[PDB]
C-alpha cells in the first residue's frame, strides 16, 4: 500500500507519501535533484570522476608497502591521512541519529528514545507487499536453508589474514560493552545506553552495579586472589547479577561488569586483565597524587582506561583486519579543526555486521589441551587450570575461522547464526544492495558477482531468485573475500563508518577532555597514548608473554 | 586543604592538586601560558586589543537604528551577522558537558548521567576553608539580611523594556521544559533527561504520560470543549498526575505535559494555547496526508512545534529582551559550515540566572479585575471566567518589574528569592566576579561599580566586605541596569552562551533533520519559518487578539 515500498528515492534522498498512491524525495544536500534524486548536479558530476572506487582505495592502502615505509615516518603526511580516514568515513553516518526499528520517518521517539538501536536505512513499512518491499516473492527463503547451503561449515577454513583468538576474544569482549541486546523488549532494543565504549562491561551500566564492583579504597575495584594470582571477585562477595547455570559452584561465579562474561573463559580472561590494568593505573596515579580520595582515583583511571581501549582498537585491533600498511593513530588532535560531532547511537546494522560467527574454531586449544564448545562454555575452571599467561601464549597461536568466503560457521552456533537471519528479517531490514548503495557501494548485478564463485552463486538464486532481495546478514558471509583477507568489500565498506564515528565521538576526544588534566597529569595521559594489546599483557600477564592479534 | 580552593587558574586553565599544598594549571589551548595561564601567547595577545568589549557590541546592536534598517533588508549581511551572533556565544559552552554540583573534576558520572544539571564553573570543594574558596570568612552572610536590604521591592518598579505578562509567562512556561529540578535528589538534579526544547510541558516526560495525553485519532491531543472553547482534558479523565491542592473541583484541575503548570493561569493559559496548536497542526498534516496514521502525524507535529518554539524564542522573545535593532534571524543553515555540537546539557547557572522573581507584578489584572498572588495562584477559575481571549488583552497591556536596579522582588515571593541564594550556596557556586571572568568580563573592582550607585552598595558592602565574595544571583538581581534595559550585564552575558546553545543544539536544526520531509513536507516547513507569536495566537485564540512581548 505504501507507495514508498520500492525505495525509489536515490543518493540518500528521503522519501515521502504524499497521497495514498503518491510519493516526492526530498532531495536537500544530496548533489541530486530529479523525481528521485537520480540528477547530478555540476559539482556532484565532477567528484564522480574524481572520487575513487572502494576497492582501489583499499588496494593503495594495503599495497605499495614500500612507499608507506616513507609515509609512516612523516607526521606531518602521516596525520594528514589519518585525517582523511576519519572525516571520510564518519560522513556515512546520520548524527544525531534518525530512524529506528519502529520508525521509517523522523520523530522525537525515534531521537529521544536510547533504548532503541539507531538505524543506517529505515525498516520496509508493515504494510509492504513483500519483506525487502515490492520485490521478489511473499516470504523469504526459509532460513535453515539459507543456514545449512551455504553458511554452515565443512571444513574448517582459516583466516588467511592470521587473526588468531586473542583477536577472536578481544571482539567479543570489546563489542559487548555497546551491544547488550535487549532481549526482554526486542532484537532492536539495547541495554547499553552509552551507546559506546564506556566500559561498562568491565565497570557495570548502573551506579548501584558499578559500587558492588568497587573495592572504594584507592580507586580500585574489588579482586580475590587464587594461587597467587589477581581474579575477579565472587557473585557471593559483591551480590552483582551474573548469569550463571545452576550447577556452577559459587566460587567459579566471577563477578564482572558484563552479566555475560562468564560465558566463556576467553570472555573472562580479558575481563581478568582489564581488572588488573584499572588497579595498576589506580596505583600509577596514587602515587602521583597521594591527595587524591578513592573516587577520583577511580573516575580518572576509568577514563585512562577509555583512552587505551580506543589507543588499543585503533592502532592495534583495526590496524590489523584492515591490512594496511599505513600506521593508523589515535590522535583526537587531527578533528579539532574539522566539523565532527562528538556524539553517538549504535547502529542495528552495526550489530549484525558484527555477527561474525564463523570465526569461532572448532575446539579451543589450550596448551596441550583441546576442548569442544561443550566442555569450554561456562567453565571457567579451565581458566584457573592454565592461567592467564597459558592462556595468552596459546590463544596467540590459535587461528581463527575465515568471516567472508561462505561455508564456515561452526555448527555448535548454528542456532546463534539462524537467529540473526530471523531477527533481521523481525526487524525488517532492507535488501543488500539498498545498503550497498547506503555506503557508496555498486549493487550486486548477480549471486555469483557476489560470491566470486559458481556453486554457492547457483544455491543462493535458487532460494531468492533476485540478487535485489538478496539479504545483508547472510551476503556478508557468503561474499567474495578480499585478496588474501578475512573480508568482503560490503563488511569493511559498511563498518568502519560505524567503528570509527563510535571511537571518535567519544567526550574524551573532544577538545575540553583531550587534555593532560582530565587523566590525572602527563603520567595518566602517558598511559593512554602508549597502550598496546602488547603492553596490555605484558603489565598485567605474569612472565610478560608475547602477545598479538595474527599468528606468527 | 585544597590547593585548588584559591582558583588559581585564569583564562578557563584547568587546576589540577599535585600534592598537598601543591598544584598545577594545565593551560592547552587557553591561548595562555605561565603558572597561572596569564601569560597570553602572541596571537592572543592581538585579539585582545582587536576583540571589543561586551558594553560596546550590545551598544552596536541596540544603536544605529537607522543603520540596522539598511542592513536588516540585506539577506546576505543579515545572515553573516547572525552567524556571528551564534558562533560567538556558543564558544563560552563546554560541548560535550564537564562539570556538575559533585564533580569539581571531569569524570564518566559526571558525563553520562543525566540526572545532573551540568556546571559552567565547577563547585568550590568542601573542604576549603571558605564558601567562596579562600577569601571572605567562615560563613556567607545571612540570606535573610540581604534578601530584606537590597532584593526586597518596596515600590514597583516597572520595566523601562516595556516586557508585558504574556513575556513573563512565556518565560515561565517555555523554561519550565528544561529547568525541573528534582527537589527529591537535590537542586542539583533535574528531570527533564531531554536537556533542551522537546516540548516535554506539553506532551510529557515519559512515554506513560504521552499516551494518557494522547487521543490516538488524527494525531492529537486529549481536549474538552467548555462554553465552545477548547481546553486540556481533566486529571480524572486522562488520569495522569498534576500538582493541585486538595479543596481544588476535579473539573478544574486541567492536566497537561507539565505537572505544575496548574500552579498559575498564565501557565494554563500557554499549556492551553499550545495544546490548540498541537490540533490545529494535526488537521493541516492531515489534510496534506489522508495516507498518514495518527502516530505519524502526532510525532510530526510536534517537531514542527518545537521548531515553531525555537522560532519564537528567538525572533520575537530573545529579539524583546535584547533591545536589538538588528532583526535575529533563525535559520539552522547558517551553522552548516561551521564547527558546531548539536547538542546540549542544561547548565544549573542558567537556571540561576533565570530566577527572574523581579519580573513579577503585585497583583494580576485581568479585565477589570486585580488579583493577589493569593487569589490567583492554583486558580484556573479565573481562565475559565474571562477566557483566552481576555487573558492575553489583559497580560498583553500588564507591564512586569526590573530585574535588576535592586529592590524589585515582590515580598509574595520571598521565600522563593530566598531559597535561590541558599541553594547557590548549597550547591557551591563561585563567587560572581569568578563567573564573570568564565565568561569574558572584568572582575567588579567595587560594590559601587557593581550597583552604579551609592546604597545599597554601601549595604552590601557591610554584609560581604570584599567585592571578590559577591555571590551570583544577588548580584543579578541588583547590578546596574544596562541603560533603559532591564538587565545588567552579566545576566546577559552569561544567559546569551546558554540559551543560544540550547536552541540551536536541537537536532531538528541539525543538517539531517532540517528539511522538509521531516515535517511532512513544504506545507509544515512553513509552518516553522512562518512562526511567531502574534501568530501563535491568532491561530489559536477566539478573535485574533493583538499580542506582543512589550505594553503598546
Ligand atoms: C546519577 O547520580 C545520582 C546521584 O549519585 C544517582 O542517585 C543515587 O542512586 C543511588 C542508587 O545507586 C541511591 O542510593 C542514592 O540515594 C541516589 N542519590 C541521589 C542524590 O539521588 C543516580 O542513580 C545516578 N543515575 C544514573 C543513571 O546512574
Ligand atoms: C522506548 O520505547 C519502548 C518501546 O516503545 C518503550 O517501552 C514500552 O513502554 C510501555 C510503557 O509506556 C510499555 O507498555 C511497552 O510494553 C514497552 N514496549 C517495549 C517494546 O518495551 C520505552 O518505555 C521507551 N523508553 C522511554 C525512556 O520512553
Ligand atoms: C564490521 C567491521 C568493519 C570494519 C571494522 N574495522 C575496520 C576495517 F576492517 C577496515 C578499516 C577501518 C576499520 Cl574501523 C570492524 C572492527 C572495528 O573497527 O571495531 C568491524
Ligand atoms: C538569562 C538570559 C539571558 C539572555 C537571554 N536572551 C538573550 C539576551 F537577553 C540578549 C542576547 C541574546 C540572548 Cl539569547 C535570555 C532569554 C533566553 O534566550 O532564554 C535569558
Ligand atoms: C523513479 O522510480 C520509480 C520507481 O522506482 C520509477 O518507476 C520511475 O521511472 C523513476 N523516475 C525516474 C527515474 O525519473
Ligand atoms: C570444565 O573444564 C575442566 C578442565 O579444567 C574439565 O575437567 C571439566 O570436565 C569441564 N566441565 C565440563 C562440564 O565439561
Ligand atoms: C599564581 O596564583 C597564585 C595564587 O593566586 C599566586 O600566589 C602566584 O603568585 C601566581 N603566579 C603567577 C601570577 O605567576
Ligand atoms: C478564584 O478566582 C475566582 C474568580 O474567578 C475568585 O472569585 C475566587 O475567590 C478565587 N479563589 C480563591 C481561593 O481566592
Amino acid at each position: 500500500a505504501n507507495p514508498c515500498c520500492s525505495n525509489p528515492c536515490q543518493n540518500r534522498g528521503e522519501c515521502m507519501s504524499t497521497g495514498f498512491d503518491q510519493y516526492k524525495c526530498d532531495c536537500t544536500r544530496t548533489g541530486f535533484y530529479g523525481e528521485n534524486c537520480t540528477t547530478p548536479e555540476f559539482l556532484t558530476r565532477i567528484k564522480l570522476l574524481l572520487k575513487p572506487t572502494p576497492n582501489t582505495v583499499w588496494y593503495i592502502l594495503t599495497h605499495f608497502k614500500g612507499v608507506w615505509n616513507i609515509v609512516n615516518n612523516i607526521p606531518f603526511l602521516r596525520s594528514l591521512i589519518m585525517k582523511y580516514v576519519l572525516t571520510s568515513r564518519s560522513y556515512l553516518i546520520d548524527s544525531p541519529p534518525t530512524y529506528n526499528v519502529h520508525y521509517g520517518y523522523k520523530s522525537w521517539e525515534a531521537f529521544s528514545n536510547l533504548s532503541y538501536y539507531t538505524r543506517a536505512l529505515p525498516p520496509v513499512a508493515d504494510d509492504c507487499p513483500t519483506p525487502m518491499g515490492v520485490k521478489g516473492n511473499k516470504e523469504l527463503p526459509d532460513s535453515k536453508e539459507v543456514l545449512e547451503k551455504v553458511l554452515l561449515r565443512r571444513e574448517f577454513i582459516p583466516d588467511p589474514q592470521g587473526s588468531n583468538m586473542m583477536f577472536a576474544f578481544f571482539a567479543q569482549h570489546f563489542t559487548h560493552q555497546f551491544f547488550k541486546t535487549d532481549h526482554k523488549r526486542g532484537p532492536g532494543f539495547t541495554r547499553g545506553l552509552g551507546h559506546g565504549v564506556d566500559l561498562n562491561h568491565i565497570y557495570g551500566e548502573t551506579l548501584d552495579r558499578q559500587h558492588k564492583l568497587r573495592l572504594f579504597k584507592d580507586g580500585k575495584l574489588k579482586y580475590q586472589v587464587i594461587g597467587g594470582e589477581v581474579y575477579p571477585p565472587t557473585v557471593k562477595d559483591t551480590q552483582v547479577e551474573m548469569i550463571y547455570p545452576p550447577h556452577i559452584p559459587e566460587n567459579l561465579q566471577f563477578a564482572v561488569g558484563q552479566e555475560v562474561f562468564g560465558l566463556v573463559p576467553g570472555l573472562m580472561m580479558y575481563a581478568t586483565i582489564w581488572l588488573r590494568e584499572h588497579n595498576r593505573v589506580c596505583d600509577i596515579l596514587k602515587q602521583e597524587h597521594p591527595e587524591w580520595g578513592d573516587e577520583q582515583l577511580f573516575q580518572t583511571s576509568r577514563l585512562i582506561l577509555i583512552g587505551e581501549t580506543i589507543k588499543i582498537v585503533i592502532e592495534d585491533y583495526v590496524q590489523h583486519l584492515s591490512g594496511y600498511h599505513f600506521k593508523l593513530k589515535f590522535d583526537p588532535e587531527l578533528l579539532f579543526n574539522q566539523q565532527f560531532q562528538y556524539q553517538n547511537r549504535i547502529a542495528s546494522e552495526f550489530n549484525t555486521l558484527y555477527h561474525w560467527h564463523p570465526l569461532l574454531p572448532d575446539t579451543f586449544n589450550i596448551e596441550d589441551q583441546e576442548y569442544s564448545f561443550k566442555q569450554f562454555l561456562y567453565n571457567n575452571s579451565i581458566l584457573l587450570e592454565h592461567g592467564l599467561t597459558q592462556f595468552v601464549e596459546s590463544f596467540t597461536r590459535q587461528i581463527a575461522g575465515r568471516v567472508a568466503g561462505g561455508r564456515n560457521v561452526p555448527i555448535a552456533v548454528q542456532a546463534v547464526a539462524k537467529a540473526s537471519i530471523d531477527q533481521s528479517r523481525e526487524m525488517k531490514y532492507q535488501s543488500l544492495n539498498e545498503y550497498r548503495k547506503r555506503f557508496s557501494l555498486k549493487p550486486y548485478t548477480s549471486f555469483e558477482e557476489l560470491t566470486g564463485e559458481k556453486e554457492m552463486a547457483a544455491e543462493l538464486k535458487a532460494l531468492y531468485s533476485d540478487i535485489d532481495v538478496m539479504e545483508l546478514y547472510p551476503a556478508l558471509l557468503v561474499e567474495k573475500p578480499r585478496p588474501d583477507a578475512i573480508f568482503g568489500e560490503t563488511m569493511v565498506e559498511l563498518g568502519a563508518p560505524f567503528s570509527l564515528k563510535g571511537l571518535m565521538g567519544n567526550p574524551i576526544c573532544s577538545p575540553q577532555y583531550w587534555k593532560p588534566s582530565t587523566f590525572g597529569g602527563e603520567v595518566g595521559f602517558k598511559i593512554i597514548n602508549t597502550a598496546s594489546i602488547q603492553s596490555l599483557i605484558c603489565n598485567n600477564v605474569k612472565g610478560c608473554p608475547f602477545t598479538s592479534f595474527n599468528v606468527q
